[PDB]
DNA sequence: GCTGATGCGTG
DNA sequence: GTCGGAC
DNA sequence: GTCCGACTACGCATCAGC
């Protein structure tokens, strides 16, 4: 019945009854709307994931096959990664598209989407013949068309569909269909607890039962302890097939058909599909070593300043290359499908690696930055045209001539691939490794590392909690590198000209901040950086007061930003802020320091982040162009 | 055909 | 990538 | 400690306007 009441947070909720649609039709819009505002209305993450399972027990019951188009919907995502789906949809489309749906000037939606801090507000409050009701998988599809088109005169094409789904829309629906297409959902709620809120709605409601189901509340006899520990349990199940199936097209099927408990017997992890990758914990020290990994034997391996390349070979000689994110990268890499064989042993039949793409220069054999790296050409590429040297320098196996090395402890995988495996220096190596417990001797290898052009140590243990399986600690490695050690590395203190609107979580201050370095012979200060991490709460609030004051109308005509944003709010250089940073790099777009090191580029900064107000300096005292242009010198340029 | 704006995926 | 905050 | 969402530089790919 009627929709708009639809309240899946209702305390003792039953999947058939206080639903707000009668069942195998299909699911609505609506429905998908209000739970996500039962959702962004809460703060506890149980509660949220709990009006989730709702909604979605309710789905698996009366609608199983809207189920996964839900799922999508509520990760807002399109599909699996692997496809490289994207909306092509930005905030001028959209903006755009709003305005056309309701009437207002571009230039008038334009600034209250700023002053909001959020699109789908805006959408709407913007206030003929109604038509019908949206369906989640009517969205669902007209999102996916929207990423299809292609070609001269898409964009036109999309603002249509757009300006489509916002004329069907009822009550709350165009505030969340605006925020989808934003990129920017921000319910508060993401990939796990999806993956929590539909381990739970399946235990709870299983799937294949015959309408009307026997359990609704599979949950209902049993003692808080034990249902707490039953969900969690069948949690583990899902999240781990989910590692190393990331893909809901092939585990949904599956799922509606085997139930939850058998799914890992036919969701394997195979060569083929990518697989998540182990993240890495960063470890502000080497007192922090000891103190996570005090017991266990560890070993210690460059952190090289590539890209992470998946390298699958399957049974059956053909190879795929894929990303840290899942992402296709097959296309790319035409010069390592190529080189593919000259590493696997012979007697090597199908394998999974975990390595780190770097730009090599052959005619001087040393690494090239990562800037170089970017400078690949992406998609498909053919192999003559190749320009950037890659070598891969794999650190990890994962998968080997059949098996699943997952459940296998670190030194038991790099003997494998050790062992296994053909070393090319320029082509193919093992990340540097140095096994110890030696304070003196890992400092040695700290410094080491750098000096041979990295960005520092990873550290993993040997044997205790050694596995690959992202599902009991994801951030299980450790990265260790220069500029997290407070009193180390480049800080340079610089000159706030300027401030940025803030989006969402910002909404309603400065969300980032336009940075300076004064020039001494141009007498000039000139944009280095923007700056928007790093500070508090607190801090931040003391900084868009503090600020309120120096307001300006326009630049001071001694400001010299060029190619950045021109900020929202232009401001008085007054404040003096301490910068901490990884690198400086040679800017396509910034100003400062330009014709020092090069011809026409200036001089950024890698991850800015905000150290400490420098009251006790003034803008003239801040660090100068001279001074930024010394740091990159000194920075392993060969 | 080009160019500027900008989306999106690396980090 | 870096980073803080709420739970 | 986990999970989520603020924010960042760099550059290839793409398409509206001209
Ligand atoms: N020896 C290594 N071990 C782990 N990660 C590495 C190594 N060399 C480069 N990397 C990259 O470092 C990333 C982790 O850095 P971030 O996380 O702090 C991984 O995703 C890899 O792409």
């Amino acid at each position: 019945l009627d929709p708009s009441g639809y309240n899946p947070a209702k305390n003792n909720y039953h999947p058939v009854e206080d639903a707000c649609w009668k069942p195998g039709q299909k699911v609505p819009y609506l429905a998908v709307a209000r739970t996500f505002e039962k959702i962004e209305e809460v703060s506890a993450r149980l509660r949220m994931v709990e009006t989730l399972s709702n909604l979605l027990r309710s789905v698996v019951a009366l609608s199983p096959p809207d189920l996964l188009p839900v799922l999508y919907l509520s990760l807002n995502h399109l599909g699996p990664p692997q496809q490289g789906l994207a909306l092509g949809v930005g905030d001028g489309v959209l903006l755009k598209a709003v305005a056309q749906a309701t009437g207002r000037q571009l230039e008038s939606v334009r600034a209250e989407a700023a002053e909001k801090g959020d699109v789908g507000l805006v959408a709407e409050n913007s206030r003929m013949l109604p038509p019908p009701p949206l369906t989640a998988s009517g969205v669902f599809s007209k999102f996916r068309d929207i990423a299809r088109l292609t070609g001269s005169a898409s964009t036109a094409k999309k603002i249509d569909i757009i300006k489509g789904l916002f004329v069907a829309c009822r009550h709350s629906e165009a505030r969340f269909i605006a925020r989808s297409l934003s990129g920017r959902l921000r319910l508060g709620l993401a990939e796990q607890s999806v993956l929590a809120a539909l381990s739970q709605a399946v235990s709870l409601t299983p799937p294949g039962q015959e309408f009307p189901p026997a359990m609704v509340d599979a949950g209902k006899g049993k003692t808080a302890e034990a249902r707490k520990t039953w969900l969690e349990e069948q949690g583990m199940i899902l999240k781990q097939t989910f590692c190393e199936v990331p893909d809901l097209d092939r585990i949904i099927p599956v799922l509606l058909e085997h139930g939850l408990e058998r799914l890992p017997e036919h969701c394997k992890l195979s060569p083929g599909i990518p697989l998540k990758p182990m993240l890495a914990h960063p470890t502000r020290g080497i007192s922090e070593v000891l103190k996570r990994f005090e017991e266990a034997a560890f070993t210690c391996e460059y952190k090289y300043d590539g890209q992470r390349a998946q390298i699958h070979a399957l049974e059956g000689g053909e190879v795929k290359i894929f990303s840290r994110n899942q992402a296709d990268n097959t296309g790319k890499y035409p010069d390592i499908i190529s080189r593919i064989p000259k590493i696997k042993l012979p007697s090597v039949t199908s394998f999974i690696l975990d390595t780190e793409a770097v730009a090599w220069d052959r005619e001087k054999k040393q690494i090239q930055p990562f800037q170089v790296l970017t400078t690949r050409k992406r998609k498909e590429v053919d192999a003559s045209e190749i320009q950037v040297q890659v070598c891969l320098y794999a650190f990890d196996l994962i998968y080997l001539n059949g098996e699943s090395l997952v459940r296998e402890p670190l030194s038991r995988r790099r003997q494998l691939l050790r062992e296994n495996f053909v070393e090319t220096e320029g082509e193919f190596v093992f990340a540097t490794s140095l096994d110890t417990k030696d304070i003196e001797q890992i400092a040695e290898f700290l410094e080491q590392s750098v000096k041979d052009s990295c960005e520092g140590l990873m550290v993993k243990t040997l044997d205790v909690d050694a596995t690959y399986e992202i599902a009991k600690r994801s951030h299980n490695w450790l990265k260790l590198k220069k500029d997290y050690l407070d009193g180390v590395g480049d800080t340079l203190d610089l000159v706030v000209i300027g401030a940025y609107l803030g989006r969402g979580k910002r909404a309603g201050r400065y969300g980032g901040f336009l940075l300076a370095s004064y020039d001494e012979d141009s007498e000039e200060l000139q944009a280095i950086c923007k700056l928007g991490t790093g500070f508090s709460d607190e801090e931040l609030e003391e900084h868009h007061q503090s600020l309120k004051a120096l307001v300006l109308p326009s630049p001071r005509p001694y400001v010299r930003i060029d190619g950045a944003v021109i900020p929202d709010h232009w401001l008085d250089p007054s404040a003096v802020w301490e910068v901490k940073c990884a690198d400086l790099s040679l800017s396509p777009i910034y100003p400062a320091a330009r014709g020092l090191v090069d011809s026409d580029k200036g001089i950024s900064l890698r991850f800015p982040r905000f150290i400490r107000v420098r009251e006790d300096k003034q803008p003239e005292q801040a660090t100068t162009s001279a001074q930024v242009a010394c740091l990159y010198r000194k920075q392993s340029q060969i």
